[PDB]
């Protein structure tokens, strides 16, 4: 492979940071951080409660498949921030990466869209996005305008997938609002 841009690495540090914080701000995360994070997620997103019995598997698959490239790592393995960034670099080159993001996103979307409409209102999306990202200033990023480019007042599942795929893969566009799909960037 080539090398990721500095901007893309910053985006990946932005993915990793909340997990690092969950694990005690040690600079690394473990399988246990994600297992413990199940309860935290059920409290923050009670929309996930109807599928709470699937959460431990989701955490474990996240550790093995997303964080560690499908490899079973030793008990106690400590994945560092910089390592996650390089593992994510390999991951986004996988032929099935886009599908993996969509499948994961479907698990969240089905909790917030119980009637299976395929969309939510822009105001609902704004409140939910603030909850997801913990960025109280998410609206000012422009992301809701950039997703709803025709001003329908709706945000579709596909809108959010498009923003997220840009975030996980784009190298050089540093100003587009889709940069902020996970909230304000860390250093
Ligand atoms: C939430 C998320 C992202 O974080 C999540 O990121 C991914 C990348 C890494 C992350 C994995 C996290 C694991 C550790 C956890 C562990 C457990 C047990 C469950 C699970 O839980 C995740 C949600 C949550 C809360 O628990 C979290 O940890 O993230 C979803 C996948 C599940 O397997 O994975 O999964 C891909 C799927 C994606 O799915 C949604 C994403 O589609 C949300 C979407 C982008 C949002 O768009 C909007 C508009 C744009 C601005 C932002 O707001 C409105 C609201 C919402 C639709």
């Amino acid at each position: 492979l080539k090398e990721p841009s500095a901007h893309w690495c910053r985006k990946m540090r932005t993915v990793f940071r909340p997990w690092d914080v969950e694990g005690g701000s040690k600079g690394y995360v473990t399988e246990e951080v994600f297992k413990d994070g199940v309860q935290r997620r059920l409290e923050k997103f009670p929309e996930l409660a109807p599928t709470k019995d699937k959460m431990y598997e989701r955490s474990h698959r996240h550790w093995v498949n997303h964080c560690n490239l499908g490899v079973k790592m030793p008990e106690g393995y400590r994945l560092t921030e910089s390592q996650y960034v390089q593992n994510a670099w390999l991951l986004i080159h996988s032929p099935d990466f886009e599908a993996s993001l969509k499948e994961s996103s479907q698990t969240f979307w089905e909790g917030i869209d119980r009637e299976k409409k395929g969309y939510i209102t822009k105001e609902e999306a704004t409140k939910l996005g603030i909850r997801v990202t913990k960025d109280p200033n998410l609206k000012s990023t422009g992301i809701f305008e950039a997703m709803d480019e025709k001003n329908t007042g709706r945000i579709t599942f596909e809108d959010t997938l498009k923003a997220q795929l840009f975030f996980f893969t784009d190298q050089d566009n540093t100003t587009h609002p889709f940069n902020y799909v996970r909230g304000a960037l860390v250093d």
